[PDB]
């Protein structure tokens, strides 16, 4: 994946022998922003949720630093309860920095669409109709493209389409991936890079908008949320079936994965989880890995293709409309996932858990979790994704961002604090991982099947372990 | 839903105050087949498998009884084992009744496409290209319509498209069918479809649309027929055993009860009779389970139905079948075993001791969850616009009289994996969802001693479907 920026220097990084170009950020580059934002006199930031504040705030702040005349204006829908906070952050109508969504769309040369996935699906026509011809549409995530492609549609051909997507003391910040879907004049690459740099992205990786939404929507159904919830439920049931006390069962699954296993991967990667077990523990690890890799891949492979085909995005869109009454049927908002046995048990463990506790490192649990991680990697790898995307979505974000939430307060605190699309995916696919492990992986172990040494060998020697090291040095 | 038939006589049936039109079959009508099939000199049955043999043989016999000169020719690929099975049934190239699929299609006036869903999705373009102008394409299931619609496509404009779909004895005997006319380019389509159904031996033929057929069918196997029943027995077995119940008593109180006494009860006197047969304390428990499980079940059924109707689910099935083989550097992932887990190992032991004719225990809590699931499926299909005859065949009769007896005999795998690939995939995809929603929501509502939605219960007791079901049971083949 190449790109062409006339403003910024791109640097090469090598990952498992695969060269990726990246662009480093820095407040020292803010002087370069007016060059990057050529032709833009207004940036409209639509929506003020979790990204609205930070993005608008950062964009306005970095542009002032460069002494730019560019106006950062928020547009909010009629009925938004964020008008007040928008004013609190200095974005007001009298200053011309706040207004109605449509009015704001009409006047912006760059439209950053930060509204929810459901809002984008229900409003893309009106957004397109209000945008200036030849302006730029900016997305933090590629859901909309997937929605349009699921209907055989694309964006209007008169607008540029770019994406700056987040992946999560000199050098602080949050890395981003950027994509240029359409570029009507040749400014797209520089406006997306400037947008990333303006946000404080220490690193901006290159991707395609199609790969972003595929990797993102699939990743959250896999190890990030769906799969880890499924395998944790499967093992809790197995361990308790085998007589292990409920609390140690919880600690040997959730506490282990979200704590010591996560921290171990974060520091020294997957190979140091195995190397940290006793000799007897390595053997249990390999039994679990050898039995769990392909079952996990089964579901991951199925989930990826449903996301890439358009089936899953259509399902997400329709699921969202079922949250409200229609066609004479009841409303079915999302329910609670944390009121079952194992999470009521998990509530007891945490009440007396000491601070900075990391739980026991159960070799079997480790083998299952690492098998799932390696299976996700292989699926994305053979589906054509770059190592930066693969690692930054299958390893870093789960062990460094999401798993701490589970360790903190349980599955719901992790899942239901994510996007609606992610919350739906976790509920739809966690049961799938639970069943296949129980029906296949655990049957293989209970058959006393021998260890698949090809898998183990491939695990020990997988190039991704070395790429994960390089990528680790890229984190902020 | 109405249709116009010149050859056959259409009969009216009242179901919960809703009129439907049915066509009575019978050997006595075979004299009418020559006129029903006017314009047809050759019927090409494409495919063997589970339907081909029967359809071909019955059509041949019926046409001979009618003294028709129409030829039934089987279309198959020479490389299939099915080629010799057709010869073993008296279908020979040497006699003009056996040939390659493509040559058979091209020479047929009525093309009966009985190949697998997956083969249909992979070969429809070439089937269309070989069909004669103004010929008739007949389907036994509307999967192909769903596949085309999921791509914004439809059938060719220059052919008629009909369906005769077994809701399944020809030696009341036979299997009832539903029929649909999707395209009718010359006005013969309705009579050929009814002639087709009558010639199969359908005692009664119900009216539907191709769209409603494939929606109700693909959704139904993911609901109570397979996916949901599996998911609820896994959830109920896990709850019972977690509460201290013996493993074998828990298998009996779930699988054996549902597929035995409960199924026989609903089959004989319907859903209200399962309630009436309970103790006054069991009636309480039943209402607790039903009140807590009706809406969680609707949740998943509603989601599954819209996935089937939108095209999402049919495309998922097409892609799943391609993952049965190695590609893109990834392994092949055929379907796995679903019956090697604890509760099905326990089921084997139960059956090794079971007397013959054992119907198992009638656990009131189990009954409430199962009747709630079946009423929730009924509600989704009703709200989505299906007829009562389709709803009852797909949500009540097929389960209790046809599929559940397979689970009773040898466990879930013997029931699930005897069905179509599309159905086997659906079961595995959706069984986990019904288990999780029951456990996360329905069971949580019970353990909170939540109040009983008395409106739900009163609605259950007074639902018009119970009367509709009694009329539909009187239409079942043989006596049952
Ligand atoms: O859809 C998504 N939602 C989402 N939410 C995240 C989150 C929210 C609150 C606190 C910590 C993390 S991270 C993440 C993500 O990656 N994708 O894709
Ligand atoms: O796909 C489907 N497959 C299927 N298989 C059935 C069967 C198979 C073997 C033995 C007895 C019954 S019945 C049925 C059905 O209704 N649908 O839709
Ligand atoms: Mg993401
Ligand atoms: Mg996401
Ligand atoms: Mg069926
Ligand atoms: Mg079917």
């Amino acid at each position: 994946l190449d790109f062409d920026t006339s403003v910024f220097n791109k640097e090469k990084v090598s990952l498992a022998g695969h060269e990726e170009y990246i662009v480093r950020g820095g407040r020292n580059l803010f002087p370069l922003l007016p060059e990057a934002f050529k032709g833009i006199k207004q940036i409209g930031v639509i929506g003020w949720g979790s990204q609205g504040p930070a993005q608008a705030q950062n964009l306005r702040d970095s542009l002032a630093e460069a002494k730019s005349d560019i106006v950062v204006k928020i547009g909010l829908r009629k009925g938004s309860k964020s008008f007040d906070e928008a004013r609190a952050a200095g974005f007001t109508e009298e200053s011309g920095t706040l207004g109605d969504i449509w009015e704001t769309v009409s006047g912006s040369d760059l439209v950053l669409l930060l509204i929810s996935d459901a809002a984008q699906a229900d409003n893309y026509e009106k957004i397109f109709s209000h945008m200036k011809p030849n302006s730029i549409l900016g997305l933090s995530h590629g859901f909309l493209l997937g929605h349009l492609q699921s209907a055989g549609l694309d964006f209007p051909k008169n607008i540029s389409v770019i994406a700056v997507c987040p992946k999560g003391i000199n050098g602080a910040g949050i890395n981003s991936s950027f994509a240029v879907h359409q570029d009507v004049d040749g400014r797209a690459t520089d406006v997306a890079l400037g947008w990333s740099v303006a946000l404080g992205s220490p690193f901006t990786f290159a991707t395609t908008l199609e790969q972003e939404y595929k990797s993102d929507i699939f990743g959250e159904r896999g190890i990030l949320l769906g799969a880890v919830h499924g395998i944790v439920e499967a093992l809790f049931r197995r361990y308790t079936e085998q007589g292990m006390d409920e609390e140690m069962a919880y600690k040997n699954t959730v506490e282990g994965i979200t704590g010591i296993i996560s921290k171990t991967i974060s520091k020294k990667g997957m190979l140091e989880v195995y190397n940290s077990l006793t000799e007897e523990g390595k053997k249990e690890f390999n039994k679990a890995y050898s039995a769990s890799f392909y079952p996990c891949m089964d579901i991951l492979y199925e989930c990826y293709e449903d996301v890439a085909s358009g089936s899953e995005i259509r399902s997400v869109v329709l699921a969202g409309r079922r949250f409200y009454e229609k066609e004479g049927l009841p409303a079915f908002p999302m329910g609670n996932i944390d009121q079952t046995r194992m999470w009521k048990v998990g509530e007891k463990v945490r009440s007396t858990r000491p601070e900075n506790d990391l739980g026991p490192l159960h070799p079997f649990t480790a083998g299952v979790y690492v098998a799932l991680m390696m299976a996700q990697i292989e699926v994305l790898r053979k589906k054509g994704h770059s190592y930066s995307e693969i690692i930054n979505e299958s390893v870093i974000e789960s062990v460094d961002s999401l798993n701490p939430f589970m360790h903190a307060r349980g599955v719901a605190f992790m899942v239901d604090n994510c996007s609606t699309t992610a919350r739906l995916g976790s509920r739809k696919w966690a049961p799938r991982f639970d069943y296949i492990l129980t029906q296949q992986a655990f049957v293989t172990v209970d058959k006393d099947a021998p260890i698949n040494q090809d898998l183990i060998s491939n695990f020990m020697s997988d190039p991704v372990h070395g790429a994960i090291e390089v990528c680790a040095e890229l984190r902020p």
